[PDB]
């Protein structure tokens, strides 16, 4: 199925960019968070683990997280 091999492509990429927020979000800590920051961290973690089989239902918390982290920057 193309479509799903497409969707996989998806899913992987964006849990490094969880990845890479996150790994980005311990250095401003190690070199410093609002609340607004904490609030999505949370929030991407228990939908990610939720939607453990369909991972992209989290896309819009993890552009959260990631803008959460970006503006802390």
């Amino acid at each position: 199925d193309w479509l799903a091999e497409v969707r996989k492509v998806l899913e992987v990429r964006q849990a490094l960019e969880v990845i890479q927020a996150e790994a980005r979000l311990q250095s401003l800590r190690l070199e410093g968070l609002p609340e607004s920051v904490e609030k999505a961290r949370s929030e991407v973690v228990r939908c990610l683990r939720e939607h453990d089989r369909r991972p992209l239902n989290c896309w819009q918390e993890v552009e959260a997280f990631k803008e959460e982290v970006r503006k802390l920057e």
